[PDB]
């Protein structure tokens, strides 16, 4: 009956959905983030792709997510971290581009963090319950 696939596919779907929501609801809502919503346009930044080796932006990350490219937390956080890392490399730490990439990276970390609080707590509750029941038939 392919339970095992269905369970994994199902986990994929919920994950992508979560990632898609952090991107559009979080990272794209940072004020002054417009420039991070799309790939850096050569016509307005002709040096960009001479200095930047692995470029990324929030729209390309949405596309990846829509195609289930990110199968772990770390794979996703690798592309997110490039947002800040490419801004420091191209602009340095003093720039508004760097201040804004920082806000964007920040809220993705805060959001994934608070999520995991919630999971690891639900999980501990599940284990209490499981202990409790086993403790009751013994009595
Ligand atoms: C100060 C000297 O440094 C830089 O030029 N910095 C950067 C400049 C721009 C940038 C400019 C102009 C426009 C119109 C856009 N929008 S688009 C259509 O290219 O997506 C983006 N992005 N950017 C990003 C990301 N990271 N750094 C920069």
């Amino acid at each position: 009956l392919g339970t095992e696939n269905l369970y994994f596919q199902s986990m994929q779907v919920a994950f992508s959905f979560i990632l898609d929501n952090i991107v559009t609801q979080k990272m794209m809502a940072v004020p002054d983030s417009w420039p991070f919503h799309h790939p850096v346009n050569k016509k307005f930044v002709p040096d960009y792709y001479k200095m930047i080796v692995n470029p990324v932006d929030l729209e390309t990350i949405r596309k990846n997510i829509s195609k289930h490219k990110y199968q772990s937390r770390e794979s996703f956080l690798d592309d997110v971290n490039l947002i800040l890392a490419n801004s420091v490399k191209y602009n340095g730490p003093e720039s508004q581009y760097t201040k804004t990439a920082q806000e964007i990276v920040n809220i993705c970390y805060q959001t994934i963090t608070e999520y995991d609080e919630h999971l690891t707590q639900l999980e501990k509750d599940i284990c209490t319950a499981k202990e409790a029941a086993l403790e009751e038939a013994e009595l």
